[PDB]
């Protein structure tokens, strides 16, 4: 059989709603150059991420099923921007950084 200990890396579940105006209620940075994907940096306040559940300290894998790991923010930013429903799922490992 197979026992359990300690905890482990889960998906996230967010739904960010589209807007009139304005980038997505959140902040993405990075794309296609390095090869990071799409990280999140800043969220928009009283914005639909920040509803969504979407803050700062997370990055964006994938999200409407497009995966993001080695795509353009361009595109990302389309698909993001193109969606009455988009579903992204970060990966965290755990713990709590900070800023500054």
């Amino acid at each position: 059989g197979s026992s359990g200990s300690s905890g482990s890396d889960i998906i996230h579940s967010v739904r960010v709603e589209k807007s009139p105006a304005g980038r997505l209620g959140f902040s993405v940075r990075g794309g296609s150059e390095h090869g990071l994907g799409i990280f999140v940096s800043k969220v928009e306040e009283g914005s639909s991420a920040e509803r969504a559940g979407l803050c700062v300290g997370d990055k964006i894998t994938e999200v409407n099923g497009l995966s993001l790991e080695s795509t353009t923010m361009g595109s990302a930013v389309k698909v993001l921007t193109s969606s009455s429903r988009l579903h992204m799922m970060v990966r965290r490992m755990g713990s709590g950084p900070s800023s500054g």
